């Protein structure tokens, strides 16, 4: 109702679980606030550039501009943040990508960035870092790391089931606990906050299945289950209890003997995919000390959220790092990275997450050759020293390009 | 009533909030399962080599062994992995060590470590993580890593207030949540685990109190309190705005202009110590990114549970990394590390962190100089590359010793 749909331009579909996409797709972005107004123009520039390329004319992208966050109040009027038609449309639609976005304070209004995930059920965020050579790293060896985190999206403590202390509601649960669940372990049940962590078995089985799939389908070495289940038995201990269970049950898993691990021979490369745990806290460790030793990553929500950022920083990469939200009906690819009001309309930043998001995007759709061109022109550019003020800064030899101009050379070195 | 409290020596006292620690002081140690058996005799050695050499003789701790974990049930009988006489043992003798602990499963035996700590309400977990220099390390500068982590040890998803999948309990309580208090957020409210997150009032402030506090007894320069209030805005929220709270109301803190931080003037030096927040999965990020920015950290449980392990693996110190659990009543320094079961009794694990440990003990004891010779014993060894196997697989030109000669090697270079 304010969004303008292309007079060319076809929808993409669903045929049962494959995805038809047209060879001129309507595809929804969200423009992003603060910085999102520098980096989602280089973006349609550059994955242009990239379709025009490997397809010679045939293809097309049509791109439809919807709203959410800041920009959205400023076009449904100042109370609307997130618009009933941008949840239909991205449903209707099928793959859309967004920019940073700004959630405000003050108003009671939860994260817009998990609002879009739970309330489309994109159960599954999924972030790959890998290293890009000739980025700057902290570390000595960033060349290791090349890994892929499969995060759950619709429950643990994310959930945002939760009462303030000295509420009534608080309270009221809190008696519920002390006298009718007879727990004795609060150390001071006065001016307390209380937080609900659920973690189901189908959350915890759909996200690990998805993980496994992705190792079989781009036959990955292994799957290891993060988890925090030595403290937290019947939410994260049950996690990694259901995730080798899916894999002996669904994949065939086999002992590597004596246990705890798993074999699960890939049907295709005749390849074995173990499948182990490692106890979250050791795993943060682990990142740093033993890189190699570790490929795709299935874990809840909150683990998810720091394993990802921590594993960007130390290949240097917490500007380009991609990522996406994914359900059985629709997808969600996003800048990951956030909305710097201090930079925006300046054309400084980085447009390479929310490009290296697009690759990803076009590499769902099927558009294998457009994607691939991305993530050759970015190998290009970085290499080239052809680069934007946060990795010059950290860098002697480079050329500091604009915003707008690292699209330019990615365009140059597809 | 297995224990055999020595003959000579003399109980600590603790004279209103004073320890009036005697010349000859019994300390009870607890030799720790696995590796304990290797690592704790060489703690004891250089702990006595440092007390003689500081106080030329006038000076002699008197130990006394307690039990808990896997050499308990050797002593006390098969059920029995933690006796209810080392929580008033250590209530009694008020200052402990501990070397790495078993706890069983399959036996609904929660943690033992965190039973202690939670037991004896010993709510500071204080983890200290600074770079050795000359231990390898997988980061470039790991020299710029100086930090004191303030982790809260009593509240958190910590407390151990979970139920079963399917169990009754579960059933129950999410029926409370879903009718009794209108939750329409649980994705899957069947087959689910449920978990309790509290956050009090009390609980925080003595926390940040102690992380200020030492802030301003050792003159650091900053106190950052890390959360996920975004997103967890009744427990972890609550914990940056009591915290910045109580820097306020009881430290003088005002605003470095326009909020959010706060300086606080050290009332010794004159110096300012800002407080200031950042979210946990942005300083996973910043303390590889930027550690020289960073320095006492004041943090939740769960959170500083990985703050700890990921800041020791940067510096190159899982092995050498000391840890403290202090309460008003008693404290318990601890090896950090695991009990690692498969190189016990081999002499050649690192005895490092469990040392570190103990300076970190005869400092609190007041016996300042005995705990700055194992700290000068300690820098000395490892720049001697004379070191333990861990160290030396990563080192080009060091010198092999096993654990019992590296306890050696510190007393050397005292
Ligand atoms: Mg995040
Ligand atoms: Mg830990």
């Amino acid at each position: 109702s304010k969004v303008v749909v292309p007079a060319q331009g076809k929808k993409i579909t669903l045929q049962n679980g494959k995805l038809n996409v047209p060879e001129n797709p309507i595809i929804p972005y969200i423009e992003g606030d603060g910085i999102g107004v520098d980096v989602t123009p280089a973006m349609l520039k550059v994955v242009d550039a990239a379709v025009e390329k490997a397809y010679k004319g045939e293809r097309k992208i049509s791109w439809m501009e919807i709203y959410t966050g800041e920009k959205s109040t400023q076009v449904y009027g100042q109370d609307v943040w997130l618009p009933a038609e941008t949840l239909d449309l991205i449903r209707e639609y099928r793959v859309a990508i967004k920019g940073p976005l700004t959630t405000p304070v003050g108003g009671g209004i939860r994260s817009l960035n998990v609002a879009l995930r739970q309330e489309l059920d994109l159960y599954i965020c999924l972030r790959p870092v890998r290293y890009y050579q000739g980025t700057p790293s902290p570390v000595k060896h960033p060349e290791l790391t090349d890994m892929v985190i499969f995060r759950e999206n619709s429950e643990d403590i994310y959930a945002g089931i939760e009462w303030k202390a000295d509420s009534a509601d608080a309270e009221k649960v809190i008696k519920f606990l002390r006298e009718e669940m007879g727990v004795k372990k609060i150390r001071f049940p006065e001016h307390c906050g209380i937080g609900i962590k659920p973690c189901s078995e189908e959350g915890t089985k759909r996200l690990v299945r998805a993980a496994i799939e992705y190792a079989i389908a781009n036959d990955r070495d292994s799957v290891t289950l993060v988890h925090k289940g030595n403290i937290m038995k019947f939410t994260e201990g049950a996690f990694k209890d259901w995730g080798y269970q899916l894999a002996r049950e669904e994949f065939g898993g086999e002992l590597i003997d004596g246990g705890p691990w798993l074999k699960v021979k890939n049907p295709n490369t005749g390849k074995e995919i173990v499948i182990k745990d490692v106890i979250a806290d050791a795993f943060l460790q682990q990142i740093l000390l033993r890189p190699a030793e570790y490929d795709v990553i299935a874990c809840m929500n909150l683990n998810g959220d720091y394993i990802s950022d921590a594993l960007a920083a130390q290949v240097g990469g917490i500007g380009i790092a991609p990522g996406a939200n994914i359900g059985d009906e629709c997808a969600l690819f996003e800048a990951t990275h956030g909305t710097a009001p201090k930079y925006a309309g300046q054309d400084k930043v980085n447009p390479g997450s929310i490009i290296l998001s697009a690759e990803m995007m076009l590499r769902h759709m099927g558009w294998t050759e457009a994607a691939d061109l991305i993530v050759k022109g970015m190998e290009g550019a970085i290499n080239a020293k052809t680069v934007t003020y946060d990795f010059e800064r950290l860098m002697d030899g480079a050329k500091l390009l604009k915003c707008s101009e690292f699209g330019d050379a990615i365009i140059e070195n597809m």
